[PDB]
């Protein structure tokens, strides 16, 4: 019963709103890369330089 | 006791020696992901488009 909401989406959606193209990520091995796969591999969909 | 040798520092001296600056890496998460992240590290000290 994961308690926690599925954050890879919401974030998706705000780099979108303010239509950024490139830009850094900072991410820590702790909370998993999930949404790091999630940005990496949109990364293709939408061009992102990350 | 790990038998496998690190390819880590192996395949970033390869890209160095093939010199590129632009490619693709398709991962797929089975085995891990330490050289996932020894590409994305090593993305900055050379700046690369991955």
């Amino acid at each position: 019963i994961q308690m926690r909401p599925d954050l890879k989406g919401a974030l998706l959606s705000l780099i979108e709103y303010y239509q950024w193209d490139k830009f850094a990520y900072l991410y820590d091995s702790d909370r998993g890369l999930s949404t790091l796969q999630a940005v990496l591999d949109s990364a293709a969909e939408k061009k992102w330089q990350v």
